[PDB]
């Protein structure tokens, strides 16, 4: 029972009934606003079709048929009604905003006979056809029966025989004819199925479809880059139908109260006057910008305007907004907070909190922060700007600095690799169909929509960057090729940005606004969690301090070990055959690597840096091309079969588990004794010339039981009791384990009972709680996303229902043996809104990820922390 | 406070504290029979000594030294005293009984000094001197200053100069002038350390070298290879002295009240006239059977056959004892229960059932289970031992047909490989140095010692072979070669056993006596869990049946795929590209597979069987020569080029974590329809040709998510419902998985709710909770132990802490959703008593390991329901 909320009866609060336009229309319905009456479906209603074999059950269908009558009733027109029939728009809505996504029918209740009876009842026959010719086009796509490349063929080339430029310009004849070209596009490019005449299978056949879409391989992939769940479900409104292609008095656009790409307050958005904005503003015909409506219509911009205004002050944030003007009539068809980018999500933040209407609290929980991405993305060179070849301008959809490959469909943008491939995706325009190469790309380059385009919307969106409607790319992908200015590209090189400009460069790193400053400084106010940085380089660590990093959460040693100018000690030490051989060789590497640590404790300046023994098995270390094996055994006077024998005998099934980490230091103590040295009198010196403190963190790798751990920390206290020799060293350290075996969370209350400090590496524990090498994941993964079996990438997102409890069981019961016990987790996972949350909650320290991440841990862990007290 | 304890401040109950030995010389105390008085230094003092830097602290050695003026006090003589010394006997007692390889030192208390003044007190020159010969070479091995090769090439020499045979016709002279020679041995084969005079660090560094042999490299693999924890500790037992050497009225021996080696109730053993049992029967000079003492001293014999009856009564049990006569004064030094073979606790546990002595249940708890593994040991084959050339015969010290080559010394008979490159271990005699090699060792064959010599003790414990005292071997190690008959053997083959007979022979596998099948019978009256089988063949169903399988726990489909015939047709589908052609492919498999299950079906008659889909990584099937992928690719039509890349493409770094198991039937869901139609198709058919039900149990390998089990059984399902087109099939079949992946155990309530069963594959659960490979794993392993970081092999012991948790967790979770869930463990652990003990606890239903293990499961089984209704 309730499938089924009219817009009075709903508000909100009820946003995953309601969906967020539901609630929305709902909310405004309440505000007393002009919006054309209708009704909510459920998400309910979608999982209801769903889990139940998906078939619209009779409770549904009679409740959606009811308030249909109830809108006929409502406003005096009967649904689907011959004389005077009662048109609707269907369109989805997720609990989740997805724009450019969602699926919107117009003018939904029209047959071969009810657009006569409206044609009359309007006296305006091109009327009545145009909204035929439009609702055949949208149900056909959305419904999808056939695409939008039929449809405009048949259009287009009508205007171009007809001596016709706009369809604006063709005729209550031309449409009507037009109508049976559609139409026969319909019943023609399937079974031989008729278009739907009855009203009521139309309105089922459209609830269907977007209950249906909602498990579409696009939707899913959006839904996935998003972090949206298809336990949701779609919300479909039915709205009646209000029309912006009456006439000249008559249009319709879509606006934001403040700009979506930078943040200016301010109207921002587009419209075009006799058309229908759900499906001819968005997209061809260049549409106006909403400033000039002041121009057309001023009593309508004054309406507007005040209204628009009003629903930022309701919402309190930027409202994305699709109105339409009824002849002189303007209504509101749609709000939603407009979804910004990142550096226009900071600057609406700041704006409303110096405006007064938001507190720094609501400010900070509001931005995406993994939108925070964007912000450290590289702009253009400017001298390699100003030496740019200029080969075009168009509109600044959304900002960044794009260069990269040319290709013309999103399957081939995405093949030449995602964001790695600088892949520019030049399009004429942009559909859901194209989510995964859009994505892909550096930048999209669209031929014709405007800011309110779909290749604008999804792009800012994802912080791509995009230059839409450039209307002089003559495009050829028979031939993969198109024309700019006095050149044409193949799949060559080309490069853009939000300066509108599109050039034949140089990229570099980027300025970080005050409003960057400010939200991370309220950022800071709020969060408990610590956020440190995983650098293994000091150049990355005064990165990482730079844009907020507290400390070094991993310092791995690998690096020291396989640089040019030392792995030869590691080798040497690797085929040598006595304790003391291997000792020898290691020692070498004392001044290197002591080295290193030096340079790290003067970047760091007292901040502290958790650092990692060394965690690789040997086999990495040895040569295993003949040439470079050939080389090292005459280095050693080895014959190559000695070497070559060497190498075999490290080789592992699977070393991802076998002899590394603190194993290796359990059989060669020495790598441990060395490395403690190394990092204990690296820091003593640097205490020594600087008189800054510095505590050390020496985490050992693997372990999997206290004894195991207890072992190798014997080893490190022991050197570095004896290291304290540059004076008995006042110098404190901590003997700490990354937790990334099963066991070892398991057995956390015996393993804290050696450990100070428990650092999750939840890359690896992830992998082994599921049984997966992150390695050879790849060629079942997208099959497991394909088929929902997973929504998330485990290695990018924590699992929170298996992974999670290990860490939630670790920090526990090393807490009962440990009160005070430091947690931090560490990877992929700690720069990650989710993880970090879970962390807060679950009671970490810090976190700890790579240093273009800190400024989103930082937001995700104030963020955290607002949204638990 | 109370390190030490006087054995009358003792009972049998305080094992723990007293050790096994100790507890028994308190209890006989208090059974008031003719024991030396004295005391126990506790097994809590070991713990002391070690966990707090290995020093005999304050108040233990005044505890000891206390108890020492408690003795003197009690046997009027004084400790170390000039004129008439008080000599004791320093034996350790673990909690467990380790026959053969603990210490004992005797005659304890003489100095250059006390063996004039004990000569003189004695009157027996010859008596105190080699008293004190003993006494100096038995500190120098058990406090090792130095081994018994130095001392007998002194006392052998010696006789071989001055024209005597037996250290027995040595005089005062010559004893007292070979003292000279040991004591030169010690001082000059050490620092120059005099050799302690003072009977008061004679005491203290007897009882220090005990507590420290605890931790040699010995005792650990011995403690590991049974099952023993390092957390026990070595209790010291301090008793007054009483001699065999005294005369020809005195002697000592090792008597068991029932035949160690078949069961035979009546007295077993040996003895020596005029000698120290603790050295000189135990070895040389070929001792007399027990039986013989009623010949020379009838008095003796009585009053010790009737003390032996009462020991016997008195702990429900056969006793191995040592008693020694001090001039016609029996003495009982020890009783323990003695260690049998696995025949004879079979034997002395139905006796017992029969002569009213135990029940049934203690007859059950008493077989240490892991033994029954000799019961199913090759048997000799008959006639090939008719045609056996016998070059000698000895004693039978323990039971068993085996044959081998053969080597000199325990490293290289472990270096030749254990109990599978068919090693025997010739010796002259085996110390607890040789423990590794005698345990890799087929049978052992010893130059000397009888059925109470190390060899045979040890053996008998380790079910190995062992022909003692075989006098005409002569061996050479320099050219390590031995004589025999007329022959001569260099690490050649050699074939051995019970019947005492060797020779220069196919074993087959035997018989099950009807004590076996009495106590497997007792067995199967008193567990509550079932034991399965894993058996992927029907000749080992049968076998597995006729030892008590009562079903298969795993059947694994890989030899289905594998085999010649067979194998081309996966390998046809996995360079196939296109679902259809896979299918195809796998088609053609269904009637060799359903023909494989079939005759499963039918060994099983009814029994059930647990079916595993395909769960390596298809790279297995691929062939990697390109010998063989020239073959390949010549009967496909591909070149070796795209067989050889088809094949790189199925690679994987970590193949134990990749893409097998479900995850193949989540892309290749074509596995597992084609299987569920061999299974189900099978099942039906032997249903209708026999009439006896079969309801499938089908078993999903490596699952780690609800959604993911669903997808793969989703598949099963339907195809198992469309194969009951045999008749719609009235056939019902259970849906399970094998938890062998943490994220599975975590989330097993939801795991649970669409598997109808759980089995546990805790070989690979290990694996994953663990961080390493099997296969890997042996590199760093050994060092692990040898480290005492691991007392047991995870992989044939389950770690109950954090493996243990897992299983737990899954079991009570999967339990929350579906009460009725069945649980079964399988693997290694299924056959081992342990892991059987906690899967009883923690609640499981059945178990499963290979067809050799199902008695000892049976057994386990029910021990673990005896040990804890």
């Amino acid at each position: 029972a309730k499938w089924v909320y009219k817009f009075e009866e709903g508000n909100a609060s009820m946003r995953n009934l309601l969906g967020g336009k539901g609630c929305n229309l709902a909310e405004m319905t309440i505000l007393g606003m002009p919006i054309p009456q209708g009704f909510t479906v459920t998400t309910e209603a979608c999982t209801e079709y769903y889990n139940s074999g998906k078939q619209i059950t009779q409770e549904i269908q009679d409740q959606i048929f009811e308030a249909i009558t109830w809108l006929e009733e409502l406003n005096g027109k009967k649904f689907g009604d011959t004389e005077d029939p009662l048109l609707v728009s269907v369109r989805s809505a997720a609990r989740a905003s997805m724009p450019g996504m969602m699926d919107t029918i117009l003018n939904l209740g029209l047959n071969d006979v009810a657009v006569e009876g409206f044609a009359k009842k309007t006296g305006n026959p091109r009327f009545a056809y145009d909204s035929y010719r439009r609702f055949i086009q949208m149900y056909s796509d959305v419904v999808m029966e056939v695409p939008k490349s039929h449809f405009e063929k048949i259009i287009d080339a009508m205007k171009e025989e007809k001596g016709v430029h706009f369809d604006t310009d063709l005729t209550a004849d031309d449409l009507k004819e037009l109508a049976e070209k559609f139409k026969a596009v319909y019943k023609e490019a399937m079974n031989g199925e008729e278009f739907p005449q009855e009203p009521k299978d139309q309105l089922m056949g459209a609830v269907k479809a977007v209950f249906r879409s909602w498990d579409n391989p696009r939707a899913i992939v959006y839904r996935r880059m998003n972090d949206i769940p298809g336990d949701w479900g779609t919300a479909v409104n039915v709205q009646t139908m209000v029309f912006g292609n009456k006439g000249e008095t008559s249009g319709t656009g879509v606006a934001f109260t403040r700009n979506p790409s930078t943040g200016e307050k301010g109207i921002y958005g587009e419209y075009l006057i006799n058309a229908q904005g759900e499906d001819v503003v968005a997209g061809v015909r260049t549409p106006q910008p909403i400033t000039q409506l002041e121009n057309d219509m001023p009593d309508c911009y004054k309406q507007f305007m005040d209204l628009a205004m009003k629903l930022e002050k309701h919402f309190r944030d930027m409202q994305d907004m699709e109105f339409t003007i009824e002849e002189g009539k303007l209504y509101f068809l749609q709000t939603r907070n407009g979804k910004r980018t990142a550096p226009a999500a900071l600057q609406i933040a700041c704006d409303l909190v110096d405006e007064g209407m938001i507190t720094e609290e609501e400010a900070v929980v509001r931005i995406e922060a993994k939108s925070l991405d964007q912000l450290l993305h590289p702009t253009f060179n400017p001298a390699a700007l100003k030496a740019g070849e200029v080969i075009g301008s168009a509109l600044p959809a959304s900002p960044g600095a794009a260069a990269g490959k040319v290709y013309f469909t999103a399957d081939e943008a995405k093949a030449a690799h995602e964001k790695g491939e600088r892949v520019i995706l030049v399009r004429l325009e942009t559909s859901p169909e194209d989510i995964e190469g859009m994505h892909a790309a550096e930048g999209i380059l669209t031929v014709r929509g405007g800011m309110t385009s779909h290749a604008a919307v999804v792009a800012r969106g994802m912080g791509t960057c995009c230059v839409s409607g450039c209307g002089e790319i003559k495009i050829n992908e028979e031939a993969k090729t198109f024309e700019l200015g006095g050149h044409t590209f193949a799949e060559g090189d080309y490069i853009s940005l939000d300066g509108s400009t599109g050039k034949i460069i140089e990229t570099q790193e980027a300025s970080v606004s005050g409003s960057f400053e400010r939200i991370m400084v309220w950022a800071d106010k709020f969060r408990t969690l610590k956020v440190r940085t995983n650098a293994d380089t000091p150049e990355d660590t005064l990165n990482a301090v730079k844009l907020g990093a507290e400390g070094i959460g991993l310092c791995r040693t690998e690096h020291m070990f396989f640089e040019a100018d030392r792995i030869m000690k590691i080798r040497k030490m690797i085929l040598s055959d006595s304790v003391e051989a291997r000792e020898e060789a290691l020692n070498e590497l004392i001044p290197f690597q002591k080295g290193d640590f030096k340079a790290m404790y003067k970047a760091l300046e007292g901040r502290p840096m958790t650092v990692r023994y060394l965690d690789p098995p040997l086999h990495e270390f040895v040569p295993h091309t003949e040439e470079e094996q050939a080389e090292l055994a005459k280095n050693m006077g080895l014959t190559l079969a000695e070497v070559k024998a060497k190498v075999d005998e490290l080789h592992e099934f699977n070393p991802m588990m076998g002899h590394r980490g603190c194993r290796l230091a359990v059989t060669y103590p020495e790598i441990a004794k060395m490395q403690t040295r190394a990092v204990m009198e690296a820091a003593i010196e640097v205490k020594e010339e600087t008189g800054i403190d510095i505590v050390p963190e020496i985490m050992i790798p693997l372990v999997g039981e206290k004894k195991e751990l207890k072992f190798v920390k014997d080893v490190v206290v022991e050197v570095a009791e004896q290291v304290k020799k540059e004076k008995g060293s006042d110098m404190q350290y901590h003997i700490g384990t990354m937790i990334e075996i099963p066991r070892a969370a398991l057995t956390a209350d015996a393993i804290a009972e050696e450990a100070e400090f428990f650092s999750f590496g939840t890359n690896d524990l992830t992998q082994m709680t599921f049984g997966f090498s992150r390695d050879d994941a790849g060629k079942f993964l997208d099959s497991y996303y394909k088929a929902k079996i997973y929504e998330s990438d485990p290695f990018a997102r924590l699992d929170q229902t298996g992974v999670g409890q290990l860490v939630e069981m670790a920090v526990k019961k090393g807490r009962q043996t440990r009160p005070g016990l430091k947690c931090g987790i560490c990877g992929e996972h700690g720069g990650d809104p989710s993880s970090v949350e879970f962390c807060h909650k679950v009671g970490l320290n810090y976190v700890s990820c790579s240093p273009f991440r800190v400024p989103i841990a930082r937001l995700a862990a104030a963020q955290a922390a607002l949204n638990n007290k």
